[PDB]
């Protein structure tokens, strides 16, 4: 099998369990190795995470998450929301990916000549670790969706983690066992997608 | 051998040859795949591109890129710029990458809520796609290397191939024949860097 391979497998899946055959230690070198590798702008390295497991990784859906929710939700849809918020933490646990907002100033700063890339190749370099994660865990049967509760939970997040607050958050991540797979996803034509010029 | 083996595999190349094994139509299908299976915002599919071979590719760093960067780079250091535009020309194409504008105005305008995310998630989907495509090459033992001269290629690129005045550029990726191994790699202290707490049930 090649990439490709790997690539039509990784889907977004948001029916989670516990189920999943690997310990605390190799679940934390997976995800911390994937995202050493992914690449970024000038090997800044931008890209800080936090991963949360068992009662915590819980508690940041059904707490953190949840009480913010419900201060800008409707009463009648809360219950909705509740459901969903125990969907995730019904995984095996929780990445929040977070981009060093220190490092990119710096950047700007002492190269005013690229400047505003800076921000730009920061958001790259978030997506960049997003999928090497996704990649990662998918090849282990492992799945997960994305999630943008931020900057809601922003606050909250780095008060419970003492996190800094440079620590700019992008996403957080529910992943565990995969116990319903993905339906049928669709594409754009190609036509209109591609070009291709010149032949070698 | 994981994905890690892989993603270790793959470096920013900037050696590049001409000596590919493989057809123009299955370097055209392994490029296109890749950008087709990396995620989007809501299946957004923002992620457009351009593939050059030949003349096409050669020309691009040879006159675009340099007509442009000549223009505005000072006379005692364009020496350095041509060398390293003629390495890229060097290998077997380039990749043009761009963000459909036009399908993230539609949503920012249509979603004043969440107006905000749709920039920063449609640079993530270019990222996503860059890192799509450099992992499908390495494990061809294809090499390529991700460079910015926009956005003053812009307007020459767009209108050479006349392509939707909605493809913002945001990088072009030369590729060919890796003919030297990258140099050694940087790693900043891991416990700067995550925190871990909890465990499994
Ligand atoms: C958003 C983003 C922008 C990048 N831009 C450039 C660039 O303009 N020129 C270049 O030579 N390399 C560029 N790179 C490549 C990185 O500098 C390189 O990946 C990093 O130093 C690590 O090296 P490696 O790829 O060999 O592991 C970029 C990478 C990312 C993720
Ligand atoms: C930058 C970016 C932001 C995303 N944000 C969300 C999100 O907020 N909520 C969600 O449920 N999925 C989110 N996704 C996942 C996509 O909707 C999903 O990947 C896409 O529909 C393709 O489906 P697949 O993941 O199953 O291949 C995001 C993906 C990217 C690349």
């Amino acid at each position: 099998s090649n990439f490709l391979d790997l690539q039509k497998q990784r889907r977004s899946i948001y029916a989670l369990g516990k189920t999943v055959d690997l310990s605390k230690a190799e679940l934390v070198a997976l995800i911390q190795n994937a995202i050493k590798q992914a690449p970024s702008a000038f090997n800044s390295q931008t890209s800080r995470a936090l991963v949360l497991f068992g009662q915590d990784s819980q508690d940041f859906w059904n707490k953190i998450a949840y009480s913010e929710l419900e201060k800008v939700t409707p009463a009648e849809a809360f219950a909705g929301t509740k459901a969903k918020l125990e969907s995730f933490a019904a995984g095996v646990g929780t990445i929040l990916l977070f981009e060093d907002q220190a490092v990119v100033r710096n950047l700007e700063e002492n190269f005013p000549l690229y400047a505003e890339n800076f921000q730009p190749w920061s958001e790259q370099a978030h997506g960049i670790a997003l999928y090497a994660i996704w990649l990662a865990l998918a090849e282990q049967n492992i799945g997960m969706s994305v999630q943008h509760y931020n900057p809601l939970v922003d606050a909250q997040v780095a008060e419970k983690y003492d996190l800094p607050t440079n620590w700019k958050m992008r996403a957080q991540i529910p992943f565990g066992s995969i116990e319903a797979p993905a339906g049928e996803k669709e594409f754009m034509a190609d036509q209109e997608r591609f070009k291709v010029f010149g032949d070698l």
